[PDB]
């Protein structure tokens, strides 16, 4: 599934994200939109590691899920990679929650690099909430 905005915001605050350890909903909106373009189905290959990231928060099977041909690999959040690209987000954020609450949200790069220290508010603009 591949989200609008404002529909992707409102699922994220019913899934209880908006402010969840600290990060604002526009906050993860800015990450999800350059992580996957808001795309369930995003998916890319991450040769330093040999490994892919999954889905609208573009979580890594290195270290998150379980997809079989990534080499030395655990799966953190207990799921299959798969069912991070599922059309309803649910598994994605119930895995997104346990890596910032692990790493911090300075785990996702593309935030660090389009989303810390710019202003985010726009990403709610228009959004019934
Ligand atoms: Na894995």
């Amino acid at each position: 599934k591949v989200f609008e905005r404002c529909e992707l915001a409102r699922t994220l605050k019913k899934l209880g994200l908006d402010g969840y350890k600290g990060v604002s909903l526009a906050n993860w909106l800015c990450l999800t939109k350059w992580e996957s373009s808001y795309n369930t189905k995003a998916t890319n290959y991450n040769p330093s590691s040999e490994s892919t990231d999954y889905g609208i928060f573009q979580i890594n099977s290195k270290w998150w899920c379980n997809d079989g041909k990534t080499p030395n690999a655990v799966d953190g959040c207990h799921v299959s990679c798969s069912e991070l690209m599922e059309n309803d987000i649910a598994k994605a954020v119930a895995c997104a929650k346990h890596i910032v609450s692990e790493q911090g949200i300075t785990a996702w790069v593309a935030w660090k690099s389009h989303c810390r220290d710019h202003d985010v508010s726009s990403y709610v603009e228009g959004c019934t909430l």
